[PDB]
């Protein structure tokens, strides 16, 4: 809730991407929660929250992602919880979808018109997002990222290691996961994923390029 | 470095989107450049940290975001301070931008082409990055999300206020960044915005789906 510019900065230089963990260490249940929770609360776009968090302690599945999953192939077998991310596809503003956004928001028939207008020039002509399909899918994965984030800050606040994974066939990874009945493909598509749990080797040094070559300030 | 689940749980109900900020209140340049390393320590995909962080300070610049910027219009007046982010256009796995990542981690000639093998399967196959450039851009503008993730928190452990920012027409925010000379717009285009101050109104109620609706567990 509070923390001190010297607990903050060492709270984001802690979290460290762990490719190695303990097998004989597990999260608890409300440890775990909380950090979905981090992800749950996060910010998105117009509040449209586009995410859904599948949560593979399925030890067969875990198996199966392995041969097309390089990036976690030796993380799969010891991590103690493994999120596989989705965006929803096709997130139009005119789209059920946002009908949901704006009912959870309790906007009367003339408040929907306004907010379909403001949507439309978002994702029309603001960020040109209705050109594909692909576009639009990255409009909500994005946000994915920000819950992502905040997952692995929130973890890592717990004392809990995580590594942030892209490293996997997106293809094949869908269709394993929409076959095994997980998600309706056509709704959802895979974003990211992340794994969890407690570091087994040693934590490396923390390499990023300097501050002044990141940032120009405009004064 | 340390929270207690309350506190975690509480560290993420208390950030919210501000809309009102009070102008009398300045953030320290203190406070706002432990601001900017939540940002600069992000983990990124392969480590390629793929954003750029524009702090715009001057008002003359400000006003003339305000015809373009209706997500922000107010805001523009009376945030403390404005980061615009840019990603990186173009990072494909053979560019210079790519032989900078591998120099920062020191690989020599053989490291470097089994690298290289690595980040080609990663974009080509993977997650089909190379179809176009704004499937590329998108990959690194979604990095550039998790660093804007960790800014709103890590203000918020400060005590400050922020509010991540979609609603500018992107076409003419590029061209006005660009015209000022701040970046080349072949290299970079910008990716998501934010402000950051005191608010001025209180904190009104996380609205967000349940946890039972957003997270599946497959055990
Ligand atoms: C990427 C992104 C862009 C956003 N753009 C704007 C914006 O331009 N203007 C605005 O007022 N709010 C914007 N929001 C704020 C969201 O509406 C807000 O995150 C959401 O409604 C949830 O509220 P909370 O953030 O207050 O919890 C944006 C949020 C995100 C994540
Ligand atoms: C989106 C994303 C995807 C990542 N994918 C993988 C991955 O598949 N496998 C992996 O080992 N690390 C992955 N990383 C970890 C990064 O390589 C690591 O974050 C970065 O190099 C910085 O190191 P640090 O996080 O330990 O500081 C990923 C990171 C991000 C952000
Ligand atoms: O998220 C919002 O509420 C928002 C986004 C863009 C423009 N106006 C509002
Ligand atoms: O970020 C990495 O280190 C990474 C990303 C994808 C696959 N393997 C490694």
């Amino acid at each position: 809730t509070q923390l001190t510019r010297e607990q903050v900065l060492e709270l984001f230089h802690q979290r460290s991407s762990t490719r190695y963990y303990d097998p004989t260490k597990k999260i608890s249940d409300e440890d775990f929660e909380c950090i979905l929770e981090c992800g749950r609360l996060s910010p998105s776009s117009v509040g449209s929250e586009p995410w859904k968090f599948l949560v593979i302690q399925n030890k067969t599945l875990r198996e199966k992602m392995k041969p097309f999953s390089w990036g976690m192939i030796n993380q799969l077998d010891n991590c103690s919880h493994l999120v596989v991310i989705l965006a929803k596809k096709n997130a139009r503003y005119d789209s059920p979808f946002f009908v949901d956004v704006m009912a959870r928001k309790g906007l009367n028939a003339e408040q929907q018109q306004a907010a379909l207008t403001k949507y439309k020039a978002l994702q029309e002509e603001d960020m040109k997002l209705l050109e594909n399909d692909r576009t639009l899918f990255d409009w909500c994965s994005k946000q994915t990222y920000i819950a992502l984030a905040n997952m692995l800050t929130g973890a890592s606040a717990l004392g809990i290691d995580s590594c942030p994974i892209e490293g996997f066939h997106y293809d094949k990874m869908n269709e394993c996961l929409a076959e095994e009945g997980l998600f309706d493909p056509q709704e959802y598509a895979v974003s990211v994923a992340a794994t969890f749990g407690y570091r087994s080797r040693d934590i490396a040094k923390k390499s990023r390029k300097g501050l002044d070559e990141v940032v120009k300030w405009v004064g």
